[PDB]
């Protein structure tokens, strides 16, 4: 009794797969979809690189790390239905260094960087040793808030959206009664607490970030052993219509003039796909910016969001070794992470191999924002034919963020000549890490990123379409939220009810 | 009389080319120099791709075009003492388009892009036709002041540097007497002045910009007839040691135990070169960081200026068409640029073959930030031999821009198939296009980046050193300034004195 419809997915990131999968489902009558992924590669920001085929010999370039927090059950939720093989990871480790001002920090110490107005430098005596409380002190009451009722919590945040972290930071909040920090307090708390330059980005989002990796519950972490790409495998396999890849869709279009349900179109390479009922897009809203979108007669202020939302740049360097020299000869033996202001910024011990004493991983260097465009401009496709920058670079920098036990020359003996990196601004189907978004751009761009559009059978999905940034769950939360309102539009009430009975 | 002397200039842009050319005009006696270039070419972001021999058949990556206002004299000074051809540059011309929304612009419609609040958009009625005005109205105290004297007016834009220019709208300025815009207003203002979220950088850098770009006096503009890589090419020549191609300095050092002038080394690719008595560093900042600077025990605040300094994104894209259809079918006689919020962004008209009727270059894709961050990311440096996405994405841009006049069949028809196009950001030897700071950088981190190192024998040199930044004026005043400090240093007083009679 249905009519025969069918629907267009555009991305074959973990936001499609999710669509498919609900849809996979509910078993609609007569409901088909095709899903169409630019790349040869289905997974988008789901992606682990191999170095062979052995157990732990990867590293994940994407997502890699999930906080078993409230908000983030249909996250976990999505794992225990694939059968995720998952395993702790520790977000801190043991005798990880930490390297400032070529100084390593001490516990019990005051200024041990010797960055402090009385040991030469311009951070204030106050803030040197205090960033923790402070920020927590900045951030607290909207995390607890977060920490009741996401949703509510992020409504009260909006009311103090216009504001970076960094303005926030320097004039006491919205109406003075908080501490009021100069630049150099507020630059060395970014220092410490963020990459180069975010604080001058949302203050929300600062707020959020220090709720997801700084939450109050105080949360285990989890890692998929074997990579994260484990999952994009799995939802790949359940796939009733399977992926076409190199299908990069250049154009999306509704006819407005035909009566029939199914009058919408996508360009792919020139050539028209027509009959569709609705088109979720998934990509980053830089790929969504290049298509032409004059069919679909958007908002202004909604394409104005599809080109000026921000996006934060990352980059992965990992290495391999010939032995896990930072668990044997520096006694770092349960993951962790060691933070430093050289240019390799943060460097990951795997929580996924700390038995092996063979071959391993190192995740040398992660990098954000103006960090992760400078390691980045190193990172080539074809890396050069002993002359390679980066490695040096890297090596160098392992070597003093592990003096109190390595030298630079048993660093750069254990090292195999193997290594991979990553720059997601340089990816050409992403343009971008994850959504960061700048101030005011929350509570004022985002909502018109939502607003119906084609008169309900046009949707934006993807982390970025959410407000849950740069996490699996934005990206599941925004296709959920999609198929409800496609559901509707359509008035499939008894699958609407199914729909939140199974997957709300 | 004068003891044997040696000096260090690392990297051979225009700055460390006009260290080494003030050294060659002042015939110092028993003084000597070695420059290092990382790159196998010579002249840094100055830099123009040649398509062929062919006289007009070039554009340029780099620098292009030189506003003649008298902040820019030392500019031109330069010219004239190299023989530069100049010819004219129209920075406006004649029936150049402009698409917003996609509608075209038309001098004395009402909101003729459609996006004020009485049309369906969110832009304000009362800003969306006086945004020159309106920014006129927040820059226009401080331009004037800095028409006077610039250094003088820098010292007074210095008092509210610690404001975005969003935040200066937002608020009103320092103390709310200006007018006070909301979210929306702000937006479109950015969108008809400048790159995507620049507005959330420092509001003395749009000043500034807006200083130079729209000048007070009115100022001819001017460009170098056959590419501006004809300077690199005349400071080459002159020069008494020739440049050391492909030597990347990897750390610098000074050793305080040696009684000699001459205790400064560099190291390159794992060799020492020594006995150097002062270094000029004319690297990009981002270059600066990676090496190491341990040796040169730098105030921790300068470091933090090396690392923190903010850098904007630049991305071009040049394509060879067989005849100059922009001149002949769309009127565009005169040079000017197109303006769109198409991912394109600003079409630039050559200034330098509009005479010409055979084969002639477009300059289709010029952008800042994060635009040219998401085009740079379709930008290889090994081009991907028709399947060419970003060929085909600027074809189209370019037809939608030009839809007055041209279709995309006919465009595409006579592009050659020839195109070139470059992301600064993705340049290892620079890490960015230039300098741009943000909130509160110039008045706090500047200071200790210019600050004496070394006892007075380290100089940092180049644009990001100067209150020019994105200009070739403020790489020579840097330089200048740093053979100052050198020449005071060693106490070379006949020498400092012929310095400022030559060169001031
Ligand atoms: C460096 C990094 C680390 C991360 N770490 C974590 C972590 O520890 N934990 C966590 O929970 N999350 C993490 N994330 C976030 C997580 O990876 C993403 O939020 C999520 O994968 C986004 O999926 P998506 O489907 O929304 O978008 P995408 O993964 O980008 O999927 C969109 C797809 O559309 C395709 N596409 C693009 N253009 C077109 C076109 N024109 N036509 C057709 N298809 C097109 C793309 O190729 C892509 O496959 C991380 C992200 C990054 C960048
Ligand atoms: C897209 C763009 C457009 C521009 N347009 C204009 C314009 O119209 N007008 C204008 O006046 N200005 C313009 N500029 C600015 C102008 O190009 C620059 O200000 C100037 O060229 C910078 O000169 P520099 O010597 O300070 O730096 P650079 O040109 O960066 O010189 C530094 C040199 O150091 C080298 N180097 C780097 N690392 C090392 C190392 N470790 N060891 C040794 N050498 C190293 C680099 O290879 C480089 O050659 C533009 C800039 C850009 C990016």
């Amino acid at each position: 009794e249905l009519p025969p419809r069918k629907v267009c997915i555009v991305g074959a990131g973990v936001s499609g797969l999710y669509i498919a999968m609900i849809l996979d489902d509910l078993k609609i009558p007569n409901l088909t979809y095709d899903i169409f992924e630019s790349s040869s590669r289905t997974g988008g920001r789901l992606y682990t690189h191999h170095f062979t085929d052995a157990k732990h010999d990867y590293y994940d370039i994407g997502a890699m790390r999930y906080p078993d927090i409230p908000s983030m059950k249909r996250t976990f939720n999505l794992f225990k239905r694939t059968g995720m093989p998952l395993i702790k990871y520790y977000l801190d480790g043991e005798n990880t260094p930490q390297l400032y001002n070529n100084h390593f920090f001490a516990k019990g110490v005051v200024d041990p960087y010797m960055v402090s107005v009385a040991n030469g430098g311009t951070v204030p005596d106050d803030v040197v040793d205090s960033v923790g409380e402070k920020l927590q002190q900045a951030f607290g009451y909207y995390k607890e808030k977060l920490a009741e009722d996401f949703d509510k919590g992020f409504d009260e945040l909006m009311l103090v959206d216009d504001m970076t972290t960094r303005e926030y930071l320097k004039r006491g909040g919205p109406k003075g009664e908080a501490p009021k920090y100069d630049f150099f307090a507020i630059q060395w708390m970014e220092t410490q607490n963020t990459g180069t330059n975010l604080f001058d980005q949302a203050f929300s989002e600062s707020v959020i970030a220090s709720f997801d990796f700084d939450n109050p519950t105080k949360p285990e972490w989890y890692c998929i052993e074997g990579g994260t790409s484990l999952l994009v495998d799995a939802m790949k396999e359940t796939l009733v219509h399977k992926v076409q890849n190199n299908k990069r869709v250049e154009a999306i279009s509704i006819d407005l003039d035909a009566p029939d349900d199914g009058n919408m179109s996508v360009k792919i390479g020139g050539k028209d796909y027509s009959g569709y009922s609705t088109v979720f897009n998934t990509t980053a809203l830089g790929c969504l910016d290049r298509m032409d979108l004059r069919g679909l007669n958007l908002h202004p202020t909604q394409a104005d969001a599809i080109r000026c939302l921000h996006y934060a740049n990352s980059t992965k360097v990992a290495l391999k070794f010939s032995y896990p020299w930072w668990i044997k000869d520096c006694g770092i033996t349960c993951g962790g992470a060691a933070s430093t202001d050289l240019p390799l910024r943060t460097c990951v011990y795997p929580s996924y191999n700390l038995g092996d004493t063979g071959e391993a991983v190192l995740l040398a260097s992660y990098t954000w924002s103006q960090d992760a465009t400078r390691i980045g401009s190193l990172v080539k496709d074809a890396p050069p034919q002993k002359e390679d920058e980066l490695v040096e670079l890297i090596l160098q920098n392992l070597a003093r963020l592990h003096a109190e036990h390595m030298t630079y020359e048993k660093i750069k003996e254990a090292y195999t000549g193997v290594y991979h990196a990553y720059c997601w601004a340089n990816d050409p189907n992403v343009g971008g890490a994850f959504a960061l978004f700048g101030p005011g751009q929350f509570s004022n761009l985002y909502p018109y990123l939502m607003r119906p559009a084609a008169g309900g059978k046009f949707h934006i999905v993807g982390e970025a379409s959410s407000v849950h940034h740069a996490w699996i769950i934005g990206s599941l939360e925004s296709a959920y939220t999609a198929v409800y309102q496609f559901l509707y539009k359509y008035k499939m009430w008894d699958y609407l009810r199914l729909l939140l009975e199974r997957w709300q």
